[PDB]
Order: structure tokens, then C-alpha cells, then sequence
């Protein structure tokens, strides 16, 4: 009742927006989604309260784990005879007294062995227990919990210590984990019971392939068409009817109309049987303005834009009159039309508003069932009548050279054309395909679309089709493939085979393909939430990305949603990110001060305001006691305003500073320092940060050591958002305050045995940003967006723009002597050493291991086209990473291409 009430208030702070709004929205499908989607709220609540406090506390605290228990090679080298030396505190009696407790166990050891073994330390100081009965009451190893030192990370879950990221990332960095001991009681408690109630609005024919007829469509008017009538002479109405990008038949035109009057009123006719229209069928249009002329080809030019599901999403073929209310056409449209686009109405109705109507067949026309489906595939089935068509082969028609040659097309990339003959190919030999997976994104785009005969019998393939790595079915969710059978047969592959750190990997892609759905009620969706709700580690960042687009009105509707279905089941949780949303919203309103009203004037008066502002009875209670949204494991106690700034970077982003309130603070970090930047879009930093993250995690199972820093970048709104400050680094040029000054500034940091470290260190982290850089295009490298770390290890900063972002393939890191020098540890013919040639070695098997792992970046950044980032626009944009992995070149070639194009920059040595 009045719970409901304060719950709706909470759920409208959350998404920015009153849930009531939602309410007010007539559309049946908004309706339906609200309640239907609720199911996905039970489910992940059911599974919480199952065994409940651990099943809570799973949610809540989800062990932060890597894929694979398997340790590389070199990894366990670092490992003291496959044994980890693990320091466990216990925090006893008055005076919250630490205790330590150091053991040396074997590295694939249970939490509750880790448990027993500290306990047997304990209690070795009591040598009465030691010799009698070394067990005392079975360790009750069931009686505690072990959570990270200095953050909210738990060990809940029975993995091997080793698999747990924090223990990887302890091994891999030569650092010693520090585990704290914790009454299991004590955790249990701090965790609220989950209250979910169902809201108010929970309580709330004939066949497509029977119409003989051609497709027809009435453009009837337009109103909210305001142009320059001295200007523009005609304007009319472009159509075509898609599937996803491409055409099912040829685009329809009006007659040219005077702006004055929009009113055409004409049927305009399709090239298409109405059987054979596909379910994911769509009608796309805009609204063109024609002049000229200088007795020159006309002027064409879109004015709005505007695409429609020609089925609902209750499989009902449209039908009646409908009213489109248009799209501003985007910067670059190579097209009158904007398949690609959003489908749906515009929610400003102050826009252009085309006027529709479809046929009616004096009925309620709805697509096939499967058994429809299945039997008229089954029903499409002499020796030289196959022979007629090259779309078509019969029983053993399968050669061993178009079998290695099926191998061969599946083995190309994504975006490798695939000629008609392949198609046609694939195609006739699409029952053999089943034999090798992985063909399938191949074999669909082979598939003649506009024929229902084709589609059916691909149907029931898919249905029977072998899973596929998650990595492969993902291909199948970006724009090329918006059928539901293939979109559904991908989502199963992720149920299946996905794990929740990969989830949580690839989530950005994940919220992006969402977009490209049809229906606000999908597979995808339904699967995303319920990940969300069983997961709060992937649910915080889940929450995030939907939140940071909720500015931008092609997705409000959808996102705002799914964030109320999701804050409606979350549990307490909503609370803490209210919290983060309120930090946000004061931070957003203070630096929008800073750049419009004060930023004419010096750092003392801007700081000056700046402090006042902080200490404020409002700004400083909504500011400090909450959970970083960049990892939500991390506590923001405090603010230390003293250490607070305002950053000498363009946009002026604030520079923050908290005590970290964890008891154990000391063995982690004392004080949370988080950049925060309003000005820039985050999301290209996001998604560098991310391929980098993965490169290293592709050259270290290989067996390459090569230290990447992807540090943490998080996008909350329209162009603002948070970075992590990398401890202990400084850039190229505040180093410079000669050629030597780099390599004598890490001399005098690492002086002594510490010294080949430092310089290996280096090589070793140069040697991927090389790669990486050179790979993704990255802007240009310069003293003041390369940094260093204090132990050698170098990074880079500030992305802004990868692939060819000058619009011939660039090298972003050039090195200079400086590095050369550090590299070759002090050598004056820098080029011919050893330490070079090992340099030049790693560079190359970098280089060779991300050509080999090419289908996951290019389909990474194809998922993406989806987001507004301006260099990510079309397919030919991701065509630059086929030019620097030179995929169409052979692998030694690959090498020479690479070397090639490091011995042009750097003016030899390569
Ligand atoms: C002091 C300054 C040179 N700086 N800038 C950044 C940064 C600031 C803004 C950024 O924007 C992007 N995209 N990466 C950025 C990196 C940064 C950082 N992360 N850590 C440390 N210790 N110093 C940093």
C-alpha cells in the first residue's frame, strides 16, 4: 500500500524518471512488458531464498573467480613448488586487535582447508589441543568466512584459492594475499532479508502464408513538416522493406509533393509475396526533399527517418491505420534511408509525423506456429533435376574438396566477403554445415530471405543445430542477424556456455545488442535480467550502462523499463545505488557550475568555491558513505577535501579523495582516489580499456607475460564519468623535470637486485602497448598519455580514438631513445643488443597471438555499432583492424608487414 508507494519514489530516483510516466504510456506491449516480464523477478527471488543466508549472501557477495581452475606454465613457476605463502588475519577481542597468521599451502586449496589450516595455527600456541585432538570440535571451518583485506570481496564458494582473481592477480604480481577471517554470523546479519512484493499492475484468426497476395502499403500524410519553402521546390516519402540491414525487394518512392501541402495518398506496391515475408520483416522509410539543379543530377537530401515492425510482438501482421511520428537523420547517412536505425515512434511528437496504412484482410493476420513451419520444411524435400538450381544438392552430393572447403569459408572473419558462389555453395551443402558449427553466421547471410520455402527448411536447422562457444554465438545478436530463431538458438548458447565472469566481461556488448531486438519482451532481455537479479556484481554494472543511456531517447523507453523490472527485485541494493546516483547527481551540478558559470577565472578562486561548495550540510552527507560505481566492492568513506583538486586537463575533471573504512584498510589502500570527468565521452576509453584487458589475457595463457594496465573507466551519463587513479605513476614529462632521464629516474627507483626487475618489467609492458596500440589505432601517443610506474611498469592513458580515426595504418607508440635506452639497460648502440632482439621477439608473438583470436575483436567492435560512438559508425570503420592483423596476408607475411611498418616509424632498427 504505502510500502508501494515509497518504493516507486525510490525506483524514479534510481532511473531519473517517475515510474507513473511509465503508467500513462497506452501502449499494449509497454503494458505487457511491465507485466510479464515480472516472472524474471520471481525466479531470481525464488533462487536467492533457497538456501537462504548462503544463497543471500551469493547474490550479494559472488566470488570473484576466473573461468578456467587450469594455471599457466609460467604461473605456477612463481609458485614455491606449486605451494602460496597466504597471511590470515583474525581480529580479536577489545581494542579490535589484528592478529596474523602466515601459512604456505598448496595453491588449488578449498576456503575451508585455508580455513582449517589458519585455525591449526591458532591454535598451535595452545599446545594442549596440538598433540591430543588437533581437530577441536572439527575446526568449525563451517563456523567462518574469508574476505579480502581492505575491500568487500568474499570467498563463499568451494573454488581452489588460486582461481579466486585476487589470489591470481596476488601470484601473477609477486604480492601476498591478505585474508581476513570473519565470523560467518557476523556476515549474515549485516545482510537484509528480501522483501518483493508484485506491483498494482501485476493484477491487470487467420495465417500469413493463406494471402495470396503482394505487399501494399498507403502513405496517406505528413504533418510537423517545416522547411524553407524559398529553399526546397518537392518533397516525398522513400520506403523498403528490410530485414535487419538488407533489402527484401526493391525501394518504393511517392510522387514528388510541394512541402506546402504533404498529402500524397497513394498505395504504394512491393515486390514481395506476402507468404514470404520473414518474421523480422520491417518497413523503412523517410522523408526526402529534392531541388537543384544547374542543369546538373537533382539534390536529394533525408529530412527524417522513421522504421516499422511489419509484425507486432504478438505475431500479428499490422494492419489498419498507424502514425509514425519521424527521426533527425544522423551525421553521415551514405543512404536516403536508415535501416540500421531504431525501430518505432519518436516520443516528441512535435516532429514529423508520417501518416500510414496497411492492408486488412478481413481478419486477424497472424505468422505460422513451428509445426506450420516444420512441415511445410519438411514438405520443400530426379539425379539431374538438383542440377537445375545451384541452390540445391541430393543424397552423397559431399566431395572431400567441397567438404575442406566448407573448412576453409567457416575458418575467414566476419567481415570477409562471401561471394554468391559461396552463398548458393553453403547453401546446397547446408545439411553437411551441421558437421561443422561454427559455419552457421555464414550459412544464415547465404539464406534467400524473402523466400518463405528457404527460411522454413533453415528454420528447422537451427532448431537441431549443435551449440556454439559463447564467443561465436554473440556474432549471431549484432545487426546482421535479426531473425528470432537464430537471436533465440544465440541467448541458449550463452544459457549454456557463458560463465559469469565472461558475462560480466562482455556486459557492455550484451546491454548494446539489446537495441537491435524487435520486441521490448525478448530471450535476451529475460536472460540478462535474471543474471542481474542472481548476481549483484554483474546487477551494479547491468544498472550502470542502461542508466548511462537513459539521456538518449532512440533507448529511454526500453532501458527505463528494464531498470524499473530490475529495481523492483534488486532488494537492498536499490538503496545503495540511490546513494551512488544522489553522489553522481552533486558531483554532474557542481562541475556544470565549474564549466559554465566559473570557468573564467584562476585554480585558487576556482578551488576556493569549489571547497565551499563540498562542505556544504547537503553536498557533504550526499557525498561520502557509499559504494565507488566503478567497483562496488570499494567503500567511499570520508571525503579528504584536502586532497581533493581540480585537474590542469581540458574539462576540468575533479580529482576525489576518501578513506577507505575497512578495518584492514592498511593492507590494501588507506585512501580511495577516483578521477571524475565531465566533458568527454567515456564509452571509447570503456571499450579500449576492455580489448586491452583482453589482449593480456590471451598473451598470458599463451605463455607471454606482457603486464597490460586496463584500469577502471565507467560512462554514467551523457559524456561524464569516472577513472581510476593508478597508484605510484607519473607521465613521460613530469619524469623530465637528456635522453638518459627516463632510464636514470627508474635507476634511482629501483636501485640494487631490484634494478633487472624493473628494466624486464618494462620491456616486457612496452612490448604489449606496442602491439596494442599499433593494432587498434589508438590516438597518438605523446610524454603526457604514456605513464610510468614506480616498479617499471609503463602504461598508457586517455584513448579518445582508435581505428583510423585520421579517415597508411599508423603506429601510436613511437619509441623513442628514451625507452630504447631502458630497454638495452644504458647501451649506446641501442638497436644491436640482445636486450633489443628479446624486445623485438615479444613484440612478434603479441603481434601473431591476438591475428589468431581476430573473429572476437572484430565481432567485440561489431556489437558496438549499435552505440552513437562516432568512429564506430559502419562496418568499414572495423575494417581497419583487417588491415593491421593483415588477415587476407599469409602469417609470415603478417610478420613482415608488422616489422615493416615498425622500421618506417622508428626510421630502422626493425
Ligand atoms: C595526473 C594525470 C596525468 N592523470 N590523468 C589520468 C587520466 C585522466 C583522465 C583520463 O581520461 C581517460 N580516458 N583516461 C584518463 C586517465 C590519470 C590516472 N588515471 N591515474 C593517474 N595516477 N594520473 C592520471
Amino acid at each position: 500500500n504505502r510500502e508501494e508507494k515509497i518504493l516507486n519514489r525510490e525506483i524514479g530516483f534510481a532511473i531519473g524518471m517517475p515510474v507513473c510516466e511509465f503508467d500513462m504510456v497506452k501502449d499494449p506491449e509497454v503494458q505487457d512488458f511491465r507485466r510479464n516480464i515480472l516472472n524474471v523477478c520471481k525466479e531470481a527471488v525464488d533462487l536467492r531464498d533457497l538456501n537462504s543466508p548462503h544463497s543471500r549472501a551469493m547474490y550479494v557477495y559472488p566470488p570473484n573467480v576466473e573461468s578456467s581452475p587450469e594455471l599457466p606454465k609460467h604461473i605456477y613457476n612463481k609458485l614455491d613448488k606449486g605451494q602460496i605463502i597466504v597471511v590470515i588475519w583474525v581480529i580479536v577481542s577489545p581494542n579490535n586487535d589484528k592478529q596474523k597468521y602466515t601459512l604456505k599451502i598448496n595453491h588449488d586449496c578449498v576456503p575451508e582447508q585455508v580455513i582449517a589450516e589458519a585455525i591449526r595455527k591458532k591454535t598451535r600456541s595452545m599446545l594442549l589441543s596440538s598433540e591430543q585432538l588437533k581437530l577441536c570440535v572439527l575446526e568449525y571451518q563451517g563456523k567462518y568466512i574469508l574476505k579480502v583485506c581492505g575491500c568487500d570481496e568474499y570467498f563463499l564458494e568451494k573454488y581452489p584459492l588460486s582461481q579466486y582473481k585476487y589470489i591470481r592477480s596476488c601470484i601473477m604480481l609477486g604480492r601476498m594475499p591478505n585474508l581476513m577471517l570473519m565470523a560467518k554470523e557476523s556476515l549474515y546479519s549485516q545482510l537484509p532479508m528480501d522483501c518483493f512484493t508484485m506491483p498494482s499492475y501485476s493484477r491487470r484468426t487467420k495465417s500469413l502464408w493463406v494471402i495470396n497476395s503482394a505487399l501494399r502499403i498507403k502513405i496517406l500524410c505528413a504533418t510537423y513538416v517545416n522547411v524553407n519553402i524559398r529553399d526546397i521546390d518537392k518533397i516525398y516519402v522513400r520506403t523498403g522493406i528490410y530485414h535487419g540491414g538488407e533489402p527484401l525487394c526493391d525501394n518504393v518512392n511517392t510522387q514528388r509533393v510541394p512541402c506546402s501541402n504533404p498529402r500524397w495518398n497513394e498505395w504504394l506496391n512491393y515486390d514481395i509475396y506476402i507468404p514470404d515475408l520473414p518474421r523480422a520483416a520491417r518497413l523503412c522509410l523517410s522523408i526526402c526533399s529534392v531541388k537543384g539543379r544547374k542543369g546538373a543530377k537533382e539534390e536529394h537530401c533525408p529530412l527524417a527517418w522513421g522504421n516499422i515492425n511489419l509484425f507486432d510482438y504478438t505475431d500479428t501482421l499490422v494492419s489498419g491505420k498507424m502514425a509514425l511520428n519521424l527521426w533527425p537523420v544522423p551525421h553521415g547517412l551514405e543512404d536516403l534511408l536508415n535501416p540500421i536505425g531504431v525501430t518505432g515512434s519518436n516520443p516528441n511528437k512535435e516532429t514529423p509525423c508520417l501518416e500510414l496504412e496497411f492492408d486488412w484482410f478481413s481478419s486477424v493476420v497472424k505468422f505460422p506456429d513451428m509445426s506450420v513451419i516444420e512441415e511445410h520444411a519438411n514438405w520443400s524435400v530426379s539425379y539431374s533435376h538438383a542440377g537445375l538450381s545451384n541452390r540445391l544438392a541430393r543424397d552423397n552430393e559431399l566431395r572431400e574438396n567441397d567438404k575442406e572447403q566448407l573448412k576453409a569459408i567457416s575458418t575467414r572473419d566476419p567481415l570477409s566477403e562471401i561471394t554468391e558462389q559461396e552463398k548458393d555453395f553453403l547453401w546446397s551443402h547446408r545439411h553437411y554445415c551441421v558437421t561443422i558449427p561454427e559455419i552457421l553466421p555464414k550459412l544464415l547471410l547465404s539464406v534467400k530471405w524473402n523466400s518463405r520455402d528457404e527460411v522454413a527448411q533453415m528454420y528447422c536447422l537451427v532448431k537441431d543445430w549443435p551449440p556454439i562457444k559463447p564467443e561465436q554465438a554473440m556474432e549471431l545478436l549484432d545487426c546482421n542477424y535479426p531473425d528470432p530463431m537464430v537471436r533465440g538458438f544465440a541467448v541458449r548458447c550463452l544459457e549454456k556456455y557463458l560463465t559469469d565472469d565472461k558475462l560480466s566481461q562482455y556486459l557492455i556488448q550484451l546491454v548494446q545488442v539489446l537495441k537491435y531486438e524487435q520486441y521490448l519482451d525478448n530471450l535476451l532481455v529475460r536472460f540478462l535480467l535474471k543474471k542481474a537479479l542472481t548476481n549483484q556484481r554483474i546487477g551494479h554494472f547491468f544498472f550502470w550502462h542502461l542508466k548511462s543511456e537513459m539521456h538518449n531517447k532512440t533507448v529511454s523507453q526500453r532501458f527505463g523499463l528494464l531498470l524499473e523490472s530490475y529495481c523492483r527485485a534488486c532488494g537492498m541494493y536499490l538503496k545503495h545505488l540511490n546513494r551512488q546516483v544522489e553522489a553522481m547527481e552533486k558531483l554532474i551540478n557542481l562541475t556544470d557550475i565549474l564549466k559554465q558559470e566559473k570557468k573564467d577565472e584562476t585554480q585558487k578562486v576556482q578551488m576556493k568555491f569549489l571547497v565551499e561548495q563540498m562542505r556544504r550540510p547537503d553536498f557533504m552527507d550526499a557525498l561520502q558513505g557509499f559504494l565507488s560505481p566503478l567497483n562496488p566492492a570499494h567503500q567511499l568513506g570520508n571525503l579528504r577535501l584536502e586532497e581533493c583538486r581540480i585537474m590542469s586537463s581540458a574539462k576540468r575533471p575533479l580529482w576525489l579523495n576518501w578513506e577507505n573504512p575497512d578495518i584492514m584498510s592498511e593492507l590494501l589502500f588507506q585512501n580511495n582516489e577516483i578521477i571524475f570527468k565531465n566533458g568527454d565521452d567515456l564509452r571509447q576509453d570503456m571499450l579500449t580499456l576492455q580489448i586491452i584487458r583482453i589482449m593480456e589475457n590471451i598473451w598470458q595463457n599463451q605463455g607471454l607475460d606482457l603486464r597490460m594496465l586496463p584500469y577502471g573507466c565507467l560512462s554514467i551519463g551523457d559524456c561524464v564519468g569516472l577513472i581510476e587513479v593508478v597508484r605510484n605513476s607519473h607521465t613521460i614529462m613530469q619524469i623530465q623535470c637528456n635522453s638518459h632521464t627516463l632510464h636514470q629516474w627508474l635507476k634511482d627507483k629501483n636501485k640494487g637486485e631490484i634494478y633487472d626487475a624493473a628494466i624486464d618489467l618494462f620491456t616486457r609492458s612496452c612490448a604489449g602497448y606496442c602491439v596494442a596500440t599499433f593494432i587498434l589505432g589508438i590516438g597518438d601517443r605523446h610524454n603526457s598519455n604514456i605513464m610510468v610506474k614506480d616498479d617499471g611498469q609503463l602504461f598508457h592513458i586517455d584513448f579518445g580514438h582508435f581505428l583510423d580515426h585520421k579517415k597508411r595504418e599508423r603506429v601510436p607508440f613511437v619509441l623513442t631513445q628514451d625507452f630504447l635506452i631502458v630497454i638495452s639497460k644504458g647501451a649506446q648502440e641501442c638497436t644491436k643488443t640482445r636486450e633489443f632482439e628479446r624486445f623485438q621477439e615479444m613484440c612478434y608473438k603479441a603481434y601473431l597471438a591476438i591475428r589468431q583470436h581476430a573473429n572476437l575483436f572484430i565481432n567485440l567492435f561489431s556489437m558496438m555499432l549499435g552505440s552513437g560512438m562516432p568512429e564506430l559508425q559502419s562496418f568499414d570503420d572495423i575494417a581497419y583492424i583487417r588491415k593491421t592483423l593483415a588477415l587476407d596476408k599469409t602469417e609470415q607475411e603478417a610478420l613482415e608487414y608488422f616489422m615493416k611498418q615498425m622500421n618506417d616509424a622508428h626510421h630502422g632498427g626493425w
